[PDB]
């Protein structure tokens, strides 16, 4: 991510960027990092010009072996748009049925509105088989939680939003600040820079801003002189 | 393959049985038995219940690993249907090149047809790119040779064939008998049967023609008593 700040200290450019970091970044996950630790380990569980050379040849050799990562990537992505499609018709069905139960409750009786948490505990195991499978495919069932989903769903009832607004919530990763408040820590966050925090931003200096199994790495640039003329 | 024969000696049906492979089987092709090897081979290289149930287990992690061979077999059938399509094209321009030669030649002399000879020397280096392309995806450059195919081509233009005709030759592998009279060898034929070759045909005997580097089993069987009633 990009941003552009003025003369601050390099704990406001920090706390500035850690506050962007909620709004603008995508919320970390490490089903991703663990993916890719059990890929590379196969490689540890395998196993100076003459050895630049056979690393060389190794690669030149590599690069002309199959390549698994693609048709598996293809395969992924085929069944992650199937259980989408799956999830979507599921969802579609069960506003459907949502339409029908308010129809139904209206004629029971004329200016009580239902509360809508009955409607989402009778309306959730419809779609839930769907939803979980997506999660799985996701990887995103440890951010979504049961109760989350159902009040997700009673919020969306009062609102009457469209299926697709609710599908959109639980189909790609966010921001963090839309999963609930123990997800994210803003109390292990560490300031790493070689000067001193109390001076002021200049050209070329970078820092880091640590936290719990993950840090973010920011470079600061100079504005170019921009000059302009009139034709 | 299957024959119906008579009563016959086991040298006679053998007979039968070779007479019918030149017309009836597949060219054999030791490219195939050596890609077949070579990928074989990599588990040589790499190298009772307990052992049993080992390489259950074994065979067990192996259904679930990657798939190599279908996609690599699916690249290899669009690379062949795509070079088989540039031949195709190839072949047609060659056709509609013999077609404005020979009208040109048509003015030169009236009744004097011109030798095919000189036109397939003059028109096969026009396909012969493409032709030696796909021999080599379709690993029958051994067999067709330059002659043999300037003899063909010279052929169908005596025959005034359609260049569809031409292309089916070398597009897939036939009959023994298409190609030169040294591919085949009909002197290291053998017989290897248990029973005497001089007593006739019995149900349930079996026997192997033998030839440099190939074997044919062959299988004799008894028709069923077939009992037929008018409804
Ligand atoms: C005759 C009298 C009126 C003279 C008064 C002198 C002031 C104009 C000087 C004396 C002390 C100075 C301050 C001493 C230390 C600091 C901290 C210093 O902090 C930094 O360097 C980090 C912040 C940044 O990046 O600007 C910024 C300048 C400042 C406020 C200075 C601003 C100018 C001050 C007030
Ligand atoms: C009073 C006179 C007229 C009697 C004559 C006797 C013949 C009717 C017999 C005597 C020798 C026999 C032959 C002796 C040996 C052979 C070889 C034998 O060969 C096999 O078993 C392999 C071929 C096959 O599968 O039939 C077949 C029967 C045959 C021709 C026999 C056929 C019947 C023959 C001619």
């Amino acid at each position: 991510r990009f941003y552009s700040l003025g003369h601050l200290s390099i704990q406001r450019a920090a706390l500035v960027v850690l506050e962007n970091y909620y709004k603008d970044f995508t919320i970390y996950n490490p089903n991703l990092l663990t993916a890719s630790k059990f890929r590379a380990a196969k490689h540890m569980a395998g196993l100076t010009g003459q050895s630049r050379a056979m690393i060389a040849a190794a690669a030149r050799r590599r690069d002309s072996s199959h390549n698994e990562l693609y048709y598996e990537e293809a395969e992924h992505e085929r069944r992650v748009k199937k259980r989408k499609a799956r999830l979507v018709v599921a969802v579609e069905e069960a506003f459907i049925h949502i339409q029908r139960l308010q129809a139904e409750e209206q004629q029971k009786a004329p200016g009580e509105v239902m509360d809508p948490r009955e409607a989402a505990q009778a309306i959730f195991p419809s779609m839930a088989r769907a939803l979980q499978k997506y999660l799985r495919i996701t990887r995103q069932q440890n951010y979504h939680s049961m109760e989350s989903i159902l009040q997700h769903l009673a919020f969306c009832i009062t609102n009457g939003m469209t299926p697709k607004a609710f599908l959109e919530r639980y189909l790609s990763a966010g921001p963090t600040l839309q999963y609930d408040k123990d997800r994210w820590l803003s109390t292990q966050w560490r300031l790493v820079s070689d000067e001193a925090v109390t001076n002021g931003l200049r050209d070329g200096i970078v820092f880091v801003l640590k936290c719990l199994d993950f840090s973010l790495v920011v470079n600061v640039k100079k504005i170019p002189f921009i000059i302009l003329s009139e034709e």
